């Protein structure tokens, strides 16, 4: 068990984490070494496969030529996990396409054969003790696990001895309910992992902690004062959206409805869906209908980026904003989503000016919509600072980077490798 905290039975929330000592804003509650983890395929070559160090000139794996390390020591240390994919990647060639979840579950099973004893990642909660919601799964979900089990057998049959299909369906349900995505300082996808003690914490739309990553290590820091006896709540979802949206995400992904202060009260809901103060105000049915269009275009875009062109996507972004603007104010979260999506396309296209334009429009409303310390906000300021600096706007860049640093010092810590690199960006300009 972790010092200063304890595992407990949270009424109507199963098992949780409770404080035994007071924690102040920016205080490290605990750190959890990754139990199992995997670097995302598009990040290969950018980051070391073993320690997740983003560094220039990484050593390639002579065999597969698709795994990169700091040195030979990272390579030897990652071999027990890398051997699950080394030869399969070359023997399957381009037929090699397991999903990140399948990839992660192959490594959970591998860690289980190698180290069946409780790991330093499980001082409070064990992988085997994970909640699965097996009895709550629909047909869509059960079919996804069945295609994942199929792919697990198809690609990882060489080194693993598999349990029955009932044990594999339970495991996949646990990974999908307790799995973590690792993001960088710009909230960009790096990989997926298993942090058992971090998964003991329950959800709140007003969390008292923020999870950050330092390589493959998860760090938990207070973003609100925590007093002895208080439960330690972290957010599972994006805190920008109104109550209904948040709870629709929670029920689909984690099979529960949140009763937190934000969800009970619904106080921040009206601010979130800001309506245009028109001389002829919009009707309640007109509002209900625009929120339906907004929730719909959001889904259409999630698909359209897999099959439409960069400029076809910016057109959706502009066209939907233009439609919504009649009823909705610029600060409305639905407008803000389409703006965020468009800034993402400009950043992809390497159109730094266009990205900076949408950035400038997003930032202020986005600031007030999220909690005081937010990874989303810190990343928006960071993007904005990096663009300003890029386009040689040194005064504005310095201001946005100093804002990103202020939040990041609380959530990541003053001593973080990300903050030292941002500080280095301000001193190089
Ligand atoms: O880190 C993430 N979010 C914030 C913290 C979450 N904290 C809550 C408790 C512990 C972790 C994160 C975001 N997106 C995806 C993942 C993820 C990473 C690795 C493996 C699987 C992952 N997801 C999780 C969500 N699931 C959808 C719902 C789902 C549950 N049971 C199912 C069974 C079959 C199909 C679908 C489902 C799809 C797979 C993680
Ligand atoms: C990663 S686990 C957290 C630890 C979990 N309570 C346990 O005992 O295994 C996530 C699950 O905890 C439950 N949970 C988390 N936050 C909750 C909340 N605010 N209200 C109700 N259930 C919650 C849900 O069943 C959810 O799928
Ligand atoms: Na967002
Ligand atoms: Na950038
Ligand atoms: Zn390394
Ligand atoms: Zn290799
Ligand atoms: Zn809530």
């Amino acid at each position: 068990g972790l010092g200063g905290l304890e595992r407990f039975c949270s009424p109507g929330k199963g098992r949780g984490l409770r404080a035994l000592q007071p924690f102040q804003v920016g205080d490290l509650l605990f750190s959890c070494p990754a139990y199992a983890y995997v670097l995302t395929v598009n990040e290969r070559g950018n980051h070391c496969e073993y320690c997740f160090t983003r560094k220039e000139g990484l050593s390639k794996c002579g065999r597969c030529k698709q795994a990169f390390y700091c040195n030979v020591e990272c390579q030897k240390e990652d071999w027990p996990m890398h051997k699950l994919e080394c030869s399969p990647m070359v023997v399957f060639g381009e037929n090699w396409n397991p999903s990140e979840t399948v990839r992660l579950t192959a490594r959970i099973l591998a860690k289980q054969k190698i180290h069946p004893e409780r790991t330093p990642s499980e001082k409070l909660l064990a992988v085997k003790e994970f909640e699965s919601h097996l009895d709550k799964l629909d047909n869509e979900k059960k079919d996804l696990i069945q295609s994942d089990i199929a792919a697990l057998h198809h690609f990882y049959s060489k080194h693993l001895e598999f349990p029955d299909n009932d044990s594999l369906v339970v495991l996949f349900a646990q990974v999908n309910c307790n799995g973590f995505t690792i993001e960088d300082e710009e909230l960009s996808h790096l990989g997926s992992a298993i942090f058992p003690d971090v998964a003991l914490m329950n959800h709140s739309c007003c969390p008292n902690v923020i999870v950050t990553y330092k390589g493959t290590l998860a760090e938990v820091r207070a973003v609100q004062e925590i007093k002895p006896g208080e439960e330690v709540f972290t957010s599972y979802i994006d805190l920008l959206y109104p109550t209904e949206d948040r709870n629709d995400r929670l029920r689909d992904s984690y099979f529960f409805t949140c009763e937190c202060q934000e969800c009970t009260t619904k106080d921040k809901d009206k601010a979130k869906v800001e309506i245009r103060k028109l001389s002829d105000p919009p009707k309640a049915e007109a509002i209900r209908d625009m929120v339906r269009y907004a929730r719909n275009v959001i889904e259409e875009f999630r698909r359209a980026k897999h099959y439409k062109s960069p400029s076809e996507l910016l057109e959706i972004c502009e066209l939907s904003q233009e439609k919504m603007s009649s009823v909705f104010e610029d600060s409305n979260v639905y407008m803000l989503h389409m703006m965020y999506q468009a800034m993402g396309v400009c950043l992809y296209m390497q159109d730094w000016e266009g990205a900076l334009q949408y950035g400038q429009k997003i930032i202020k409303p986005y600031s007030k919509h999220y909690p005081l310390y937010s990874l989303n906000v810190a990343s928006m300021w960071l993007k904005l600072g990096r663009l300003y600096m890029g386009l040689e706007h040194k005064a504005a860049g310095e201001k946005a980077l100093k804002k990103a640093i202020a939040i990041m010092e609380v959530a990541h810590g003053k001593d973080h490798p990300y903050i030292s690199e941002i500080k280095q960006e301000i001193e190089s300009h």
